[PDB]
């Protein structure tokens, strides 16, 4: 892919974070803490899952960013509507306003309804996310494997401003404590 030149500087929005997340001072890294992180509750915070949004909102144009997932066992990445549900249980699907992929139990899947099996020969350590608002496209790229395509959602019906979306995953196993990191341009 030659999408690198639409690169955007993403930062995480603390106010949207699940109360157990720890976001770095530069707002470029997030990990699961071992307890509640001593913040007040608010209507923006994802309550049920270790999720957080980017601060940036996109309503036009082409955008690209990269995320480091080194040595994680579980995570979700992509974009979502600004108005997605924050409280209670929900599925990651385009019907619910999410365009995402994930790693879970040693397999990669795209968040369609129902979910789609991905075919990745080289487990990624960094993921590239490309959004073309006008075209209705969200694409994912394997930066570890020379930028190879992972998945494209096309005919997307965004129906609102988009925000970068992150889930660091639970750490029931003790093997998923590592952070998500936004990679430099
Ligand atoms: C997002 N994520 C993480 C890994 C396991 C899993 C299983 C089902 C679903 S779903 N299709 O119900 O949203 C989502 C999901
Ligand atoms: C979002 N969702 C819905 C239910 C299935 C499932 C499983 C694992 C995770 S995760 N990535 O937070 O560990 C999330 C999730």
């Amino acid at each position: 892919h030659h999408h690198h030149h639409h690169m955007v500087h993403i930062t995480l929005d603390r106010n949207t974070a699940n109360s157990w997340l720890i976001i770095s001072k530069d707002r470029r890294q997030v990990r699961m803490g071992d307890t509640h992180q001593n913040v007040s509750d608010n209507k923006e915070r994802f309550s049920n899952y270790p999720m957080v949004l980017g601060a940036q909102r996109f309503s036009s144009g082409k955008m690209y960013w990269e995320v480091d997932v080194t040595q994680k066992e579980a995570w979700d990445l992509g974009v979502c509507r600004d108005s997605v549900q924050r409280k209670g249980q929900f599925s990651l699907s385009p019907e619910n306003g999410f365009w995402t992929i994930w790693l879970w139990q040693d397999s990669y899947e795209a968040g369609t309804s129902p979910q789609t099996t991905l075919h990745i020969q080289v487990p990624p350590c960094q993921i590239g996310i490309f959004v073309d608002y006008e075209a209705g496209v969200v694409s994912f790229y394997n930066i570890t494997d020379h930028g190879s395509l992972i998945y494209t959602f096309s005919e997307c019906v965004f129906a609102g401003p988009l925000r970068p979306f992150f889930n660091v995953g639970f750490n029931y196993s003790g093997g998923n404590a590592a952070p998500l990191k936004l990679c430099p341009l």
